[PDB]
């Protein structure tokens, strides 16, 4: 049927990016790799400066909105690809959007507020969250990272309790690259061999 | 007490900018004038390209979120100004954001979706909508302006029916510059004479 939207989520330095690349290479020639934030766009370059230069000042709400816009500027391309039968592997998406922003404890920016901008976006057919039991970018400090992880856990916990079965949390503690690759492949293979009709999609 | 947040909304070319300028000129030396979109910022600049050039492609949802972000990157300064006693005259704000986007009739982009990103933003102490019974920028097409008009009315009617008494629709059809100014002042002046507690603020 139509291609699958596979998302791999997780904290900065958990092997997420390495695993997306591996999966991507494995699903060739019919697979695309998408990273968020997509820094090559005009909006993305703004997010880059924000991430890499602590001096670039931008309120939490604003940067948050830029991250959402960055997905919205690409979602049409994503859908077109899936419909044309192409699998897509995403390195970060809505869940990072909500978790990293909500972890800051800024007045008004709760899970609910953080999610709204992304409401309407395609939801992945499969989301894997890599969990482990630098300092180059803004959000890279041990204390914030611990904060984002509890937030990710809290958010994914709600979605799962709310009946979302497409979310699988994967513990990568003391697991090497190819061991993680095998666990992932275990969850991923079954969905790739599931037929999804072209008019069938889920949205946030 | 604190300064007042006075907002002038309306369609393109309905006298809005002239009145804002007039009011700002008369509230001196204690008044700031703020325009949205505020095109001087990095985000403001992307908005400017979108508005002045068709080549610039950006999904309706993405441009919408930038508009919102543009307000959020400036809102902390607006609050600082008001707390410091200065009055603020605004030329467009949250109401334009919702109406112009919701007027597109894009799927999932209804009044509610369009409002979410702005939730939390300080609501003005007084919002005047200049109503009437070019083509150099993107939304300046008679047929689109017509849709935006109807959307603006449905939007303001809802906020009014909810009990927001700070919204005033001023009909300026065939009225001159000095007449509109007098009508605006009749509504504005009572509000400027009202003492507002440093801590009291309303929000979207
Ligand atoms: C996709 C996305 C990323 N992030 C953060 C996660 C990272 O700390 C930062 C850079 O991510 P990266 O290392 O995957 O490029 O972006 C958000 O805060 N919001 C989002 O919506
Ligand atoms: C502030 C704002 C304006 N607009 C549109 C209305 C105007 O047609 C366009 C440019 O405004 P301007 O002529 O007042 O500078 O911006 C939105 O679409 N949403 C917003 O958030």
């Amino acid at each position: 049927g139509r291609g699958k939207l596979i998302l791999i989520e997780g904290l900065d330095r958990t092997g997420k990016t390495t695993q997306c690349n591996i999966l991507y290479k494995k699903l060739q020639p019919n697979c695309k790799l998408l990273k968020f934030p997509e820094r090559s766009t005009r909006i993305g370059g703004l997010i880059n400066e924000y991430l890499t230069d602590d001096s670039f000042q931008l309120s939490d709400q604003a940067i948050h909105l830029l991250f959402s816009a960055n997905r919205w500027e690409i979602v049409d391309k994503i859908k077109k690809d899936l419909l044309e039968g192409k699998n897509i592997v995403m390195d970060r998406y809505v869940y990072s959007g909500v978790a990293y922003s909500a972890a800051k404890g800024t007045n008004g920016m709760d899970l609910d507020w953080c999610l709204q901008p992304d409401v309407g976006l395609l939801k992945p057919d499969l989301t894997l969250f890599l969990s482990t039991q630098f300092g180059d970018e803004r959000y890279e400090t041990v204390k914030f990272q611990e904060k984002v992880k509890q937030t990710f856990m809290k958010l994914l916990d709600k979605e799962i309790r709310k009946g979302d079965e497409s979310i699988t949390i994967v513990d990568v503690t003391n697991k090497g690259i190819q061991e993680v690759e095998a666990l992932i492949w275990q969850i991923v293979e079954p969905v790739l061999s599931t037929h999804i009709d072209h008019d069938k999609f889920s949205f946030f």
